[PDB]
């Protein structure tokens, strides 16, 4: 009846306890502490976050809550704007890109991204066999160029070249720093230089993808990419294509929202694939049987079943967009004992909820694809590393499919050692990533 | 060129129906031949789709119009000129879709929804009062709950099906008009008792009607039934209203649509869960979770999200309508390789749709109602099982509703048991159903 509170700090109330670097984190032990929900107060702002199924399981009732932006959204949609992660269910451009674009990210559509995706992949298998014996894999710093590539080519068939690199193509710098920009505002006249940064980097990320898509119109080539779907494709409800603005926006969107989750997710499968021999052992041993061609295809890929286990495991332990946020609709009552007003907020913690012993047993710290073999013996709403309802992730198919073919050819054409006995080390910015998390890598000397 | 199955001399592919399953007979004939198959008969030929690719195109209405296979000739000779024996073009088809579609809709199951309680509430008090070791005839109490819902919801009649073994004549006879309707396609002078039979069964279905709508046009009595509403609905379009003629085929039209469609599914769905013990569960904490009344509720209903997603799978695997009829309205070319003339027909195979691995992947006849967990990943055409258009089943919400409270109150209430280990045997009439199918059900004592 009465909800726990973390401590308070005076008039600031509990808003000192994100100014850390660590705020997922942070939130999680406060979840250990107080249990499956607290009451979090800012000056102006009121939250209360879920950790437990049983709750969790009532706030996904999309006709009592809604997707609401939480403050990290709003700070994206200055240069995300309309796009369908940023924008609210109520606003015309949500339903119509949604409609729009619900096809182009479906799984039959996934056949025709996966020549690309395959093109970025035997880029990185190559990088990794040019390297000379005692090198080694920044392993996130990788994933990152394969996943800002994949979605170049597959988003607007533009080649960011992030393999040809160090210092990454200007759009993905100002898309990085804007981010961080925007996660620096919440923990937040010498801000000047940042908002001129800002200002700054929105216009060479507008300049980019404004003038690739004045290009593709001018042009008038057609690509098997999202870009030629959204200049061909009309809403069927409302008759309406989508304007050329709202075309960037989401473009700009794939990239924030699809980038870094993705790489994160095989950094933390490599991850725990080698603190974890026998399942490596196992994921190797499927990747070496289905990948029998040079080059995998599309129906190889849904065949590396025990390697979906392994990402939605990792994606269990450190979903790597960890949290979402909603509002209700109306007055209701929260699992029976917290009434709600309408429009009272809600933030999803997505790590906590992975953890919930009463749902996963008490091993819920350990790395156990298996976990996995059935998702009917899974209880409702106990996993959400994609969100929820109408506002769940929209490019999941995606993601799932590269992570599978890259990882499946990583295990097919590598065995890995763990050379630093590395020590997790969490990063957070909106995403999680292992940081400083290194492998080397000895060929199996498969040809592609 | 087109494949075609084997003949039998002059009646060409027609033998091969004069089985017991021929929906299951021509699923396999898919099987062995693909998308599309010729079925050629004396004075007949049409073609069989299986494939979301072709049927996505025969779901052009632009193209195609529904068509009465011989079924719905046979079935027409005491449904009338019912909505779903009555070609597009007739006037009377648009005139009573236009009344009908108002007292169908979703708002419309408020409505009906305490007369729904009625009979679902027999239904449980008659397994509440079964003996220890008695067992559950389960399509035949389906079929009585199914029937009664529809007398009631229909014209306020109560058949009392609970009250009997033998049916209330009415159903005695529509049930061997049926039959006599489904032995014809099959098919001397020894017929002669088999029509003077069809007549009088015909003579018994319409007098019920028509006495029951004198009496009511008599009383003046207003009732929550569509009886009422076709007494009182004139069609905007003409500005007429139903004469009593074809509002008593209507009433007919919906018994035959609509009392074993629903109750096969039901059936199937009970099966399902008695075969996949790990959904069962989860159904079950549906129920028990959104029921808490002694009497649902119909906002409850609408809250059993997963029940919902049970029935559909059940719809996917076993469509219980299944199959329906479409013609060219002009010359055309289907799927870039098979030129159709005007006035060609082609048949939609649903339980080879809903089986095409191109769009569910290849666990197609896994029971997985988590495939329905977000509707948006459904692609357009794939799931058919209320057919498609302005032609598709105007008592869709009617099902569903009705199937969703009697199931929800079947897992609220009982714990099921498949004593016999029951083995899947599907009956044929114009529906799909499982035949023998019985289980024990052990009461969780909770008071209605
Ligand atoms: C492992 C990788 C990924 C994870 C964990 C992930 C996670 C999520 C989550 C949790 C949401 C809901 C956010 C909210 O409710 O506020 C979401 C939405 C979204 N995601 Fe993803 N995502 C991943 C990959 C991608 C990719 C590759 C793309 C694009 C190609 C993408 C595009 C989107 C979009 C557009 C939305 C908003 C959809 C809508 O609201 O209509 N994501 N994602
Ligand atoms: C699970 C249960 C049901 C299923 C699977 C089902 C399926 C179908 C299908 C596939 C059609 C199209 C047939 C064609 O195109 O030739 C149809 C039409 C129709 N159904 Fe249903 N049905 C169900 C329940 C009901 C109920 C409960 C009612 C009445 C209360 C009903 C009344 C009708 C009517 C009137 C039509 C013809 C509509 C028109 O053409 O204007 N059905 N149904």
């Amino acid at each position: 009846k009465e909800m726990p509170q973390p401590k308070t700090f005076g008039e600031l109330k509990n808003l000192p306890l994100l100014n850390t670097d660590k705020p997922v984190q942070a939130l999680m032990k406060i979840a250990d502490e107080l249990g499956e929900i607290f009451k979090f107060e800012a000056p102006g702002r009121v939250t209360r976050y879920l950790s437990s199924q049983r709750l969790i399981k009532e706030a996904c009732d999309e006709s009592r809550f809604d997707k609401n932006l939480s403050q990290a959204l709003k700070f994206v949609r200055d240069f995300a704007g309309d796009g369908l992660a940023t924008s609210w269910t109520h606003e015309k451009n949500w339903k119509k890109a949604h409609n729009i674009l619900l096809p182009s990210f479906s799984q039959q559509a996934m056949k025709g991204y996966h020549a690309m995706m395959v093109d970025i992949a035997v880029q990185l298998v190559q990088k990794w066999e040019r390297l000379n014996a005692d090198e080694h894999i920044e392993v996130p710093e990788d994933m990152t160029r394969l996943t800002l590539d994949t979605i170049g080519l597959c988003g607007f068939n533009y080649r960011f070249n992030s393999f040809y690199r160090d210092q990454p193509h200007p759009f993905i710098t100002s898309m990085v720093r804007a981010l961080d920009e925007a996660m620096n505002k919440l923990q937040r006249p010498a801000y000047d230089e940042n908002k001129r940064q800002f200002q700054e980097d929105i216009k060479v990320m507008n300049d980019l993808v404004d003038k690739i898509i004045a290009d593709r119109k001018a042009s008038g080539e057609q690509s098997d990419d999202l870009l030629t779907h959204m200049l061909n494709g009309k809403d069927p409800e409302t008759g309406e294509p989508l304007d050329d603005e709202n075309i960037r926006y989401q473009i700009i969107t794939f990239l924030i929202a699809g980038h870094e989750t993705t790489s994160g997710l095989l950094s933390f499968a490599l991850y725990f694939l080698v603190k974890n021999p026998h399942v490596l052992q196992k994921a190797a041993e499927e990747a070496a049987r289905v990948l029998v061609d040079p080059v995998p295809s599309y129906k190889q890929v849904k065949q590396l079943k025990y390697v979906g286990m392994v990402l939605n495991e990792a994606l269990r332990l450190w979903p790597t967009a960890p949290a979402f946020s909603l509002y209700a609709k109306e007055d209701t009552v929260l699992g029976g004992e917290y009434p709600l007003e309408k429009g009272d907020e809600l933030m999803v913690l997505i790590p906590q909820l992975h953890r919930d012993k009463t749902i996963w047993g008490d091993d819920v710290e350990e790395f156990r694809p298996e976990r996995f073999e059935n998702p009917s013996a899974i209880p409702q709403h106990a996993f959400k590393p994609f969100g929820n309802g109408q506002r769940a992730c929209i490019g999941q198919q995606f993601a799932l499919h590269e992570a599978t073919l890259v990882l499946g050819m990583m295990l097919k054409h590598f065995d890995f050692e763990d050379h630093t006995n590395y020590e997790l080390d969490i990063k957070e910015t909106l995403t999680l990533k292992p940081e400083g998390f290194v492998v080397k890598a000895k060929s199996k000397k498969i040809p592609l």
